RNA sequence: UGUGCCAUA
Protein backbone atom coordinates (compact mmCIF):
# COMPACT_ATOMS: atom_id res chain seq x y z
CA UNK A 1 0.00 0.00 0.00
CA UNK A 2 1.20 3.54 -0.87
CA UNK A 3 2.50 5.57 2.07
CA UNK A 4 0.10 8.43 1.30
CA UNK A 5 -2.89 6.17 1.99
CA UNK A 6 -1.57 4.98 5.36
CA UNK A 7 -1.79 6.46 8.86
CA UNK A 8 0.96 6.49 11.47
CA UNK A 9 -0.29 3.09 12.66
CA UNK A 10 0.69 1.46 9.38
CA UNK A 11 -2.96 0.88 8.52
CA UNK A 12 -5.04 2.15 5.58
CA UNK A 13 -6.58 5.55 6.34
CA UNK A 14 -10.30 5.97 6.94
CA UNK A 15 -12.34 8.54 4.99
CA UNK A 16 -10.37 7.54 1.90
CA UNK A 17 -12.00 8.54 -1.38
CA UNK A 18 -12.36 6.52 -4.57
CA UNK A 19 -11.14 9.47 -6.62
CA UNK A 20 -7.93 9.77 -4.56
CA UNK A 21 -7.11 6.17 -5.44
CA UNK A 22 -8.07 6.47 -9.11
CA UNK A 23 -6.02 9.68 -9.58
CA UNK A 24 -2.92 8.47 -7.68
CA UNK A 25 -1.90 5.87 -10.23
CA UNK A 26 -1.77 3.37 -7.39
CA UNK A 27 -4.90 1.30 -8.09
CA UNK A 28 -2.97 -1.90 -8.83
CA UNK A 29 -1.48 -1.74 -5.32
CA UNK A 30 -4.96 -1.50 -3.72
CA UNK A 31 -6.64 -4.12 -5.88
CA UNK A 32 -4.22 -6.94 -4.95
CA UNK A 33 -4.26 -6.18 -1.21
CA UNK A 34 -7.08 -7.64 0.90
CA UNK A 35 -8.08 -4.42 2.70
CA UNK A 36 -7.48 -2.25 -0.37
CA UNK A 37 -9.64 -4.46 -2.58
CA UNK A 38 -12.20 -4.55 0.20
CA UNK A 39 -12.45 -0.77 0.04
CA UNK A 40 -12.64 -0.71 -3.78
CA UNK A 41 -15.41 -3.29 -3.81
CA UNK A 42 -17.56 -1.09 -1.59
CA UNK A 43 -16.63 2.11 -3.45
CA UNK A 44 -17.41 0.56 -6.83
CA UNK A 45 -21.03 -0.39 -5.92
CA UNK A 46 -22.00 3.18 -5.04
CA UNK A 47 -22.89 6.12 -7.27
CA UNK A 48 -20.15 6.59 -9.84
CA UNK A 49 -19.67 9.76 -11.85
CA UNK A 50 -18.85 9.41 -15.51
CA UNK A 51 -15.14 10.15 -14.93
CA UNK A 52 -14.77 7.63 -12.08
CA UNK A 53 -16.15 4.91 -14.41
CA UNK A 54 -13.91 6.11 -17.21
CA UNK A 55 -10.86 5.63 -14.95
CA UNK A 56 -11.96 2.22 -13.64
CA UNK A 57 -12.51 1.16 -17.25
CA UNK A 58 -9.01 2.25 -18.25
CA UNK A 59 -7.16 0.95 -15.19
CA UNK A 60 -8.99 -2.29 -14.47
CA UNK A 61 -10.05 -3.46 -17.95
CA UNK A 62 -8.31 -1.16 -20.44
CA UNK A 63 -4.81 -2.67 -20.55
CA UNK A 64 -4.16 -6.35 -21.26
CA UNK A 65 -1.39 -6.87 -18.74
CA UNK A 66 -2.98 -5.15 -15.71
CA UNK A 67 -6.24 -6.90 -16.61
CA UNK A 68 -4.50 -10.32 -16.57
CA UNK A 69 -2.64 -9.46 -13.39
CA UNK A 70 -5.91 -8.62 -11.64
CA UNK A 71 -8.00 -11.40 -13.17
CA UNK A 72 -5.56 -14.04 -11.87
CA UNK A 73 -5.23 -12.41 -8.47
CA UNK A 74 -6.98 -13.80 -5.39
CA UNK A 75 -8.49 -10.41 -4.53
CA UNK A 76 -8.21 -8.63 -7.88
CA UNK A 77 -10.56 -10.96 -9.73
CA UNK A 78 -13.52 -9.54 -7.79
CA UNK A 79 -12.73 -5.95 -8.83
CA UNK A 80 -12.41 -7.15 -12.43
CA UNK A 81 -15.88 -8.72 -12.30
CA UNK A 82 -17.42 -5.61 -10.72
CA UNK A 83 -15.87 -3.37 -13.35
CA UNK A 84 -16.99 -5.66 -16.14
CA UNK A 85 -20.53 -5.33 -14.77
CA UNK A 86 -20.28 -1.56 -14.59
CA UNK A 87 -18.90 -1.45 -18.15
CA UNK A 88 -21.83 -3.46 -19.46
CA UNK A 89 -24.31 -1.18 -17.66
CA UNK A 90 -22.75 2.00 -19.07
CA UNK A 91 -24.12 2.66 -22.54
CA UNK A 92 -21.94 5.62 -23.52
CA UNK A 93 -20.05 5.99 -26.80
CA UNK A 94 -17.13 3.94 -25.50
CA UNK A 95 -19.32 0.92 -24.74
CA UNK A 96 -18.48 -1.14 -27.79
CA UNK A 97 -14.74 -0.46 -27.76
CA UNK A 98 -14.53 -1.55 -24.09
CA UNK A 99 -16.45 -4.75 -24.69
CA UNK A 100 -14.53 -5.62 -27.86
CA UNK A 101 -11.26 -5.04 -26.01
CA UNK A 102 -12.27 -7.28 -23.13
CA UNK A 103 -13.23 -9.98 -25.66
CA UNK A 104 -9.81 -9.65 -27.33
CA UNK A 105 -7.91 -9.80 -24.00
CA UNK A 106 -9.65 -12.94 -22.82
CA UNK A 107 -9.72 -14.68 -26.19
CA UNK A 108 -5.95 -14.43 -26.56
CA UNK A 109 -5.40 -16.05 -23.15
CA UNK A 110 -8.44 -18.32 -23.01
CA UNK A 111 -6.79 -21.57 -21.91
CA UNK A 112 -4.61 -20.09 -19.20
CA UNK A 113 -7.48 -18.02 -17.81
CA UNK A 114 -9.78 -21.04 -17.74
CA UNK A 115 -7.24 -23.11 -15.77
CA UNK A 116 -6.57 -20.32 -13.28
CA UNK A 117 -8.49 -20.69 -10.03
CA UNK A 118 -9.37 -16.99 -10.02
CA UNK A 119 -9.46 -16.00 -13.71
CA UNK A 120 -11.93 -18.81 -14.48
CA UNK A 121 -14.35 -16.75 -12.37
CA UNK A 122 -13.80 -13.75 -14.65
CA UNK A 123 -14.45 -15.97 -17.69
CA UNK A 124 -17.65 -17.28 -16.13
CA UNK A 125 -19.14 -13.87 -15.30
CA UNK A 126 -18.12 -12.54 -18.74
CA UNK A 127 -19.89 -15.45 -20.45
CA UNK A 128 -23.17 -14.76 -18.68
CA UNK A 129 -23.11 -10.95 -18.51
CA UNK A 130 -21.61 -9.91 -21.87
CA UNK A 131 -23.83 -9.39 -24.89
CA UNK A 132 -24.54 -12.81 -26.35
CA UNK A 133 -22.74 -12.07 -29.61
CA UNK A 134 -19.53 -11.20 -27.75
CA UNK A 135 -19.94 -14.09 -25.28
CA UNK A 136 -20.11 -16.43 -28.30
CA UNK A 137 -16.68 -15.24 -29.44
CA UNK A 138 -15.23 -16.18 -26.05
CA UNK A 139 -16.43 -19.73 -26.72
CA UNK A 140 -14.76 -19.74 -30.16
CA UNK A 141 -11.42 -19.05 -28.42
CA UNK A 142 -11.60 -22.39 -26.58
CA UNK A 143 -8.87 -24.89 -27.57
CA UNK A 144 -9.68 -27.89 -29.79
CA UNK A 145 -6.66 -30.04 -28.97
CA UNK A 146 -5.52 -31.93 -25.86
CA UNK A 147 -5.94 -28.65 -23.93
CA UNK A 148 -9.73 -29.07 -24.13
CA UNK A 149 -9.42 -32.43 -22.34
CA UNK A 150 -7.29 -30.71 -19.68
CA UNK A 151 -9.97 -28.03 -19.37
CA UNK A 152 -12.81 -30.56 -18.93
CA UNK A 153 -10.96 -32.44 -16.13
CA UNK A 154 -9.57 -29.39 -14.33
CA UNK A 155 -11.07 -28.57 -10.91
CA UNK A 156 -11.39 -24.90 -11.97
CA UNK A 157 -11.85 -25.03 -15.73
CA UNK A 158 -14.66 -27.62 -15.75
CA UNK A 159 -16.96 -24.92 -14.35
CA UNK A 160 -16.22 -22.78 -17.42
CA UNK A 161 -17.45 -25.54 -19.73
CA UNK A 162 -20.51 -26.03 -17.56
CA UNK A 163 -21.20 -22.30 -17.68
CA UNK A 164 -20.90 -22.27 -21.48
CA UNK A 165 -23.44 -25.11 -21.64
CA UNK A 166 -25.74 -23.07 -19.40
CA UNK A 167 -25.70 -19.67 -21.14
CA UNK A 168 -24.57 -20.12 -24.74
CA UNK A 169 -26.76 -21.48 -27.56
CA UNK A 170 -25.74 -24.95 -28.76
CA UNK A 171 -24.56 -23.96 -32.24
CA UNK A 172 -21.62 -22.14 -30.69
CA UNK A 173 -20.46 -25.07 -28.55
CA UNK A 174 -21.51 -27.99 -30.73
CA UNK A 175 -17.79 -28.59 -31.29
CA UNK A 176 -17.45 -29.56 -27.63
CA UNK A 177 -20.09 -32.26 -28.01
CA UNK A 178 -18.25 -33.74 -31.02
CA UNK A 179 -14.91 -33.39 -29.22
CA UNK A 180 -16.22 -35.27 -26.16
CA UNK A 181 -17.86 -37.97 -28.33
CA UNK A 182 -14.51 -38.84 -29.89
CA UNK A 183 -13.79 -42.36 -28.47
CA UNK A 184 -10.47 -41.59 -26.77
CA UNK A 185 -11.67 -38.23 -25.43
CA UNK A 186 -14.87 -39.69 -24.04
CA UNK A 187 -12.84 -42.36 -22.27
CA UNK A 188 -10.56 -39.79 -20.59
CA UNK A 189 -13.24 -37.25 -19.69
CA UNK A 190 -15.91 -39.67 -18.40
CA UNK A 191 -13.44 -41.53 -16.22
CA UNK A 192 -12.51 -38.35 -14.33
CA UNK A 193 -14.17 -36.91 -11.19
CA UNK A 194 -14.71 -33.49 -12.76
CA UNK A 195 -15.15 -34.69 -16.34
CA UNK A 196 -18.06 -37.01 -15.61
CA UNK A 197 -20.02 -34.04 -14.16
CA UNK A 198 -19.19 -32.02 -17.27
CA UNK A 199 -20.51 -34.82 -19.51
CA UNK A 200 -23.74 -35.17 -17.52
CA UNK A 201 -24.29 -31.40 -17.63
CA UNK A 202 -23.94 -31.63 -21.40
CA UNK A 203 -26.40 -34.53 -21.58
CA UNK A 204 -28.97 -32.64 -19.48
CA UNK A 205 -28.77 -29.58 -21.73
CA UNK A 206 -29.16 -31.83 -24.81
CA UNK A 207 -32.31 -33.45 -23.40
CA UNK A 208 -35.76 -32.53 -24.64
CA UNK A 209 -37.31 -31.95 -21.22
CA UNK A 210 -39.38 -29.19 -19.58
CA UNK A 211 -36.43 -26.79 -19.63
CA UNK A 212 -36.09 -26.89 -23.43
CA UNK A 213 -39.70 -26.27 -24.54
CA UNK A 214 -38.78 -22.68 -25.41
CA UNK A 215 -36.60 -23.92 -28.28
CA UNK A 216 -37.62 -23.42 -31.90
CA UNK A 217 -38.08 -26.55 -34.01
CA UNK A 218 -34.85 -25.94 -35.89
CA UNK A 219 -33.11 -25.68 -32.51
CA UNK A 220 -34.74 -28.89 -31.25
CA UNK A 221 -33.49 -30.59 -34.41
CA UNK A 222 -29.97 -29.34 -33.78
CA UNK A 223 -30.21 -30.57 -30.18
CA UNK A 224 -31.49 -34.00 -31.19
CA UNK A 225 -28.62 -34.60 -33.61
CA UNK A 226 -26.07 -33.61 -31.00
CA UNK A 227 -27.75 -35.85 -28.40
CA UNK A 228 -27.83 -38.70 -30.87
CA UNK A 229 -24.11 -38.40 -31.67
CA UNK A 230 -23.07 -38.20 -28.02
CA UNK A 231 -25.32 -41.13 -27.06
CA UNK A 232 -24.05 -43.28 -29.90
CA UNK A 233 -20.57 -42.78 -28.55
CA UNK A 234 -21.66 -43.46 -24.95
CA UNK A 235 -23.45 -46.68 -25.85
CA UNK A 236 -20.46 -47.95 -27.90
CA UNK A 237 -18.51 -47.95 -24.64
CA UNK A 238 -21.28 -48.55 -22.12
CA UNK A 239 -19.40 -51.58 -20.72
CA UNK A 240 -16.29 -49.58 -19.78
CA UNK A 241 -18.40 -46.58 -18.72
CA UNK A 242 -20.88 -48.52 -16.55
CA UNK A 243 -18.07 -50.32 -14.66
CA UNK A 244 -15.93 -47.23 -14.10
CA UNK A 245 -15.67 -45.43 -10.74
CA UNK A 246 -16.92 -42.10 -12.16
CA UNK A 247 -18.60 -42.90 -15.46
CA UNK A 248 -21.17 -45.19 -13.84
CA UNK A 249 -22.93 -41.99 -12.67
CA UNK A 250 -23.43 -40.98 -16.30
CA UNK A 251 -24.90 -44.37 -17.24
CA UNK A 252 -27.21 -44.18 -14.21
CA UNK A 253 -28.32 -40.71 -15.26
CA UNK A 254 -29.25 -41.93 -18.74
CA UNK A 255 -30.95 -45.09 -17.51
CA UNK A 256 -33.20 -43.27 -15.01
CA UNK A 257 -34.23 -40.30 -17.13
CA UNK A 258 -37.61 -40.91 -18.81
CA UNK A 259 -36.79 -38.18 -21.33
CA UNK A 260 -33.91 -40.41 -22.49
CA UNK A 261 -36.07 -43.56 -22.67
CA UNK A 262 -34.86 -44.63 -26.13
CA UNK A 263 -31.23 -44.39 -24.98
CA UNK A 264 -32.05 -46.20 -21.75
CA UNK A 265 -33.34 -49.19 -23.74
CA UNK A 266 -30.31 -49.16 -26.01
CA UNK A 267 -27.97 -49.25 -23.01
CA UNK A 268 -29.79 -52.10 -21.32
CA UNK A 269 -29.63 -54.19 -24.52
CA UNK A 270 -26.05 -53.18 -25.36
CA UNK A 271 -24.14 -53.99 -22.18
CA UNK A 272 -26.58 -54.92 -19.38
CA UNK A 273 -28.70 -57.75 -20.76
CA UNK A 274 -26.93 -61.14 -20.54
CA UNK A 275 -24.34 -59.65 -18.16
CA UNK A 276 -26.65 -59.04 -15.19
CA UNK A 277 -25.06 -61.64 -12.87
CA UNK A 278 -21.53 -60.44 -13.60
CA UNK A 279 -22.39 -56.72 -13.32
CA UNK A 280 -24.46 -57.19 -10.17
CA UNK A 281 -21.22 -58.36 -8.55
CA UNK A 282 -19.24 -55.24 -9.40
CA UNK A 283 -18.80 -52.35 -7.01
CA UNK A 284 -19.67 -49.61 -9.50
CA UNK A 285 -21.89 -51.40 -12.08
CA UNK A 286 -24.22 -52.85 -9.44
CA UNK A 287 -25.67 -49.35 -9.01
CA UNK A 288 -26.34 -49.26 -12.77
CA UNK A 289 -28.07 -52.66 -12.66
CA UNK A 290 -30.38 -51.37 -9.90
CA UNK A 291 -31.26 -48.33 -12.05
CA UNK A 292 -32.05 -50.61 -15.02
CA UNK A 293 -34.41 -52.76 -12.92
CA UNK A 294 -36.09 -49.63 -11.55
CA UNK A 295 -36.62 -47.84 -14.86
CA UNK A 296 -36.78 -50.53 -17.54
CA UNK A 297 -39.92 -50.71 -19.73
CA UNK A 298 -42.02 -53.68 -18.61
CA UNK A 299 -41.08 -55.81 -21.63
CA UNK A 300 -37.35 -55.49 -20.86
CA UNK A 301 -37.97 -55.79 -17.12
CA UNK A 302 -39.55 -59.21 -17.76
CA UNK A 303 -36.44 -60.23 -19.71
CA UNK A 304 -34.18 -58.99 -16.90
CA UNK A 305 -36.20 -60.87 -14.29
CA UNK A 306 -36.15 -64.02 -16.45
CA UNK A 307 -32.37 -63.72 -16.79
CA UNK A 308 -31.86 -63.69 -13.00
CA UNK A 309 -34.39 -66.49 -12.39
CA UNK A 310 -33.49 -68.76 -15.33
CA UNK A 311 -30.68 -67.20 -17.37
CA UNK A 312 -27.73 -69.10 -15.91
CA UNK A 313 -26.75 -72.70 -15.25
CA UNK A 314 -26.39 -73.58 -11.52
CA UNK A 315 -23.00 -74.74 -10.21
CA UNK A 316 -22.48 -78.42 -11.22
CA UNK A 317 -21.47 -79.55 -7.69
CA UNK A 318 -23.35 -77.44 -5.09
CA UNK A 319 -26.51 -76.47 -7.01
CA UNK A 320 -25.96 -72.75 -6.41
CA UNK A 321 -27.78 -70.52 -8.90
CA UNK A 322 -27.62 -66.85 -9.94
CA UNK A 323 -30.12 -65.77 -7.30
CA UNK A 324 -28.16 -67.65 -4.66
CA UNK A 325 -24.87 -65.99 -5.62
CA UNK A 326 -26.57 -62.58 -5.68
CA UNK A 327 -28.52 -62.72 -2.37
CA UNK A 328 -25.31 -63.36 -0.49
CA UNK A 329 -22.92 -61.21 -2.51
CA UNK A 330 -21.47 -58.03 -0.93
CA UNK A 331 -22.82 -55.99 -3.87
CA UNK A 332 -25.32 -58.34 -5.57
CA UNK A 333 -27.50 -58.45 -2.43
CA UNK A 334 -28.60 -54.85 -3.10
CA UNK A 335 -29.81 -55.84 -6.60
CA UNK A 336 -31.95 -58.65 -5.19
CA UNK A 337 -33.34 -56.24 -2.58
CA UNK A 338 -34.14 -53.95 -5.49
CA UNK A 339 -35.93 -56.75 -7.44
CA UNK A 340 -38.05 -57.56 -4.38
CA UNK A 341 -38.95 -53.92 -3.73
CA UNK A 342 -40.08 -53.50 -7.33
CA UNK A 343 -42.36 -56.53 -7.03
CA UNK A 344 -43.87 -55.48 -3.72
CA UNK A 345 -44.46 -51.95 -5.02
CA UNK A 346 -46.20 -53.41 -8.09
CA UNK A 347 -48.45 -55.89 -6.26
CA UNK A 348 -49.51 -53.32 -3.67
CA UNK A 349 -50.44 -50.68 -6.24
CA UNK A 350 -47.55 -48.30 -5.47
CA UNK A 351 -46.31 -48.91 -9.02
CA UNK A 352 -48.11 -48.89 -12.37
CA UNK A 353 -48.44 -52.39 -13.86
CA UNK A 354 -50.09 -51.24 -17.09
CA UNK A 355 -47.78 -50.60 -20.06
CA UNK A 356 -47.87 -51.49 -23.74
CA UNK A 357 -51.67 -51.37 -23.66
CA UNK A 358 -51.71 -54.45 -21.40
CA UNK A 359 -51.52 -55.27 -17.66
CA UNK A 360 -48.32 -57.03 -16.54
CA UNK A 361 -49.67 -57.54 -13.01
CA UNK A 362 -49.52 -61.34 -13.09
CA UNK A 363 -45.86 -61.17 -14.13
CA UNK A 364 -45.03 -59.23 -10.97
CA UNK A 365 -47.00 -61.76 -8.91
CA UNK A 366 -45.08 -64.55 -10.61
CA UNK A 367 -41.71 -62.93 -9.81
CA UNK A 368 -42.86 -62.21 -6.25
CA UNK A 369 -43.82 -65.84 -5.63
CA UNK A 370 -40.38 -66.89 -6.88
CA UNK A 371 -38.63 -64.48 -4.55
CA UNK A 372 -40.95 -65.40 -1.64
CA UNK A 373 -40.37 -69.11 -2.12
CA UNK A 374 -36.58 -68.65 -2.19
CA UNK A 375 -36.53 -66.41 0.88
CA UNK A 376 -38.81 -68.83 2.75
CA UNK A 377 -36.52 -71.76 1.94
CA UNK A 378 -33.31 -69.87 2.80
CA UNK A 379 -34.65 -67.94 5.81
CA UNK A 380 -32.20 -69.39 8.32
CA UNK A 381 -29.12 -68.38 6.30
CA UNK A 382 -30.65 -65.07 5.24
CA UNK A 383 -31.39 -64.07 8.84
CA UNK A 384 -27.61 -63.99 9.55
CA UNK A 385 -27.35 -60.92 7.28
CA UNK A 386 -28.76 -57.38 7.34
CA UNK A 387 -29.81 -57.70 3.69
CA UNK A 388 -31.50 -61.03 4.39
CA UNK A 389 -33.37 -59.60 7.37
CA UNK A 390 -34.53 -56.68 5.21
CA UNK A 391 -35.99 -59.05 2.62
CA UNK A 392 -37.70 -61.22 5.22
CA UNK A 393 -39.12 -58.04 6.76
CA UNK A 394 -40.30 -56.75 3.38
CA UNK A 395 -42.18 -59.98 2.64
CA UNK A 396 -43.89 -60.11 6.03
CA UNK A 397 -44.72 -56.37 5.86
CA UNK A 398 -46.51 -56.85 2.53
CA UNK A 399 -48.92 -59.35 4.08
CA UNK A 400 -49.94 -56.64 6.57
C1' U B 1 -23.39 -54.67 4.34
C1' G B 2 -21.79 -51.06 -1.38
C1' U B 3 -19.17 -45.32 -5.31
C1' G B 4 -18.11 -39.22 -7.13
C1' C B 5 -18.07 -33.88 -8.27
C1' C B 6 -20.96 -29.05 -6.86
C1' A B 7 -14.84 -25.16 -6.76
C1' U B 8 -12.57 -17.92 -4.81
C1' A B 9 -11.32 -12.59 -0.12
Amino acid sequence: LPTWSLDSNGEMRSRLSLSEVLDSGDLMKFAVDKTGCQFLEKAVKGSLTSYQKFQLFEQVIGRKDDFLKLSTNIFGNYLVQSVIGISLATNDDGYTKRQEKLKNFISSQMTDMCLDKFACRVIQSSLQNMDLSLACKLVQALPRDARLIAICVDQNANHVIQKVVAVIPLKNWEFIVDFVATPEHLRQICSDKYGCRVVQTIIEKLTADSMNVDLTSAAQNLRERALQRLMTSVTNRCQELATNEYANYIIQHIVSNDDLAVYRECIIEKCLMRNLLSLSQEKFASHVVEKAFLHAPLELLAEMMDEIFDGYIPHPDTGKDALDIMMFHQFGNYVVQCMLTICCDAVSGRRQTKEGGYDHAISFQDWLKKLHSRVTKERHRLSRFSSGKKMIETLANLRS
